[PDB]
């Protein structure tokens, strides 16, 4: 269900899961949206 990094999103309807990361006094939360606009991938975000 929940995608990776990099996955491919025209020939395939999955929900991007979110990569957040923990440990330590910084935090990030890694996203991962679908790009369409150059090749149709989902590749990570938010920042």
């Amino acid at each position: 269900t929940c995608i990776g990094h990099y996955q491919k999103c025209v020939n395939a309807d999955k929900p991007c899961c979110s990569k957040t990361v923990r440990y330590g006094d910084s935090k990030n939360v890694r996203k991962f949206i679908c790009d369409r606009d150059g090749e149709g991938v989902c590749v990570p975000f938010d920042g």
